[PDB]
């Protein structure tokens, strides 16, 4: 898995699609993943 953004809804990098910027990174998929929301994780 690999971080492509936070998951704060505020800060800026943000990523409302996290799946849809993992796959444009190449990925396969990611998403939120803490406490409250605040880091976007991806399956790489």
């Amino acid at each position: 898995d690999k971080l492509i953004g936070s998951c704060v809804w505020g800060a800026v990098n943000y990523t409302s699609d996290c799946n849809g910027e993992c796959k444009r990174r190449g990925y396969k998929g990611g998403h939120c993943g803490s406490f409250a929301n605040v880091n976007c994780w991806c399956e790489t």
